């Protein structure tokens, strides 16, 4: 609209550059003086708990990350843990959780009895059910 | 109705600029003295816990969220949590922990003994129930 810059400057003379550390202490006093009357639950919705590991390091220079977990690497981590719990999840057990070996003796059952019986029994139990491809089976 | 802007100013000087802190002083002393006198017990229905994390953080400038988990979401992750809660209620054990393999055994025995009557077998047990699309069976 202008062209004017849009960073200006200003001239700190004084109390208040003694007193800059004072302002600052205005500002934490304000807010440890909310998080004593609130306490806790003061952590919801008026004033911020201020976050203390990123930016403020990167504030007064220096940079981010280091210590920082990237936004990136703790979604990849909490990936990776979602994905152990899953693994733990699946077959929980199972294997030898379950009642007792009866699917192991109709197993039995199945190649001992006439295997083509057990295979075209096995079709039948497959149409009890369905929505599955039979080429999945054979790559177990 | 008269068309004054909605907003007038005022003028702060001398001991009202020096106690404008003395007046947040004085509400949070108030805050306090009833939390004391009340106790946790109080946090229910007159004064305010008053919240600090979101609208504060916006007094004094600075805008909200960053660590706020908005609530979208704080909605969106309780939904989450409430689904997974119900993953773990969904099947509670059951291939663990049910008594014994006897409907493994009858799966076996629908296996076994004549398949299709096996399957109007099964079309008798949806005959003790209903209402039960057998075309969803067929999904599994």
């Amino acid at each position: 609209v202008t062209g004017e810059p849009l960073i200006k400057e200003k001239a700190v003379t004084g109390i208040e550059a003694i007193g800059r550390g004072d302002d600052r202490n205005k500002l934490i006093d304000f807010i440890t003086t909310a998080n004593q009357a609130l306490g806790p639950q003061a952590m919801t919705q008026f004033l911020n708990v201020e976050e203390a590991l990123r930016r403020l390091a990167a504030s007064g220079s220096i940079d981010t990350t280091n210590l920082v977990k990237t936004k990136a690497q703790l979604q990849q981590e909490a990936a990776a843990q979602a994905e152990a719990e899953q693994q733990a999840q699946q077959q929980q057990l199972l294997e030898t959780g379950i009642k007792s070996p009866a699917m192991a003796q109709a197993v039995k059952n199945f190649q001992g009895a006439d295997p083509e019986r057990a295979a075209q029994a096995l079709s039948a139990i497959t149409s009890e059910t369905g929505g599955i491809d039979a080429d999945q089976l054979t790559e177990a």
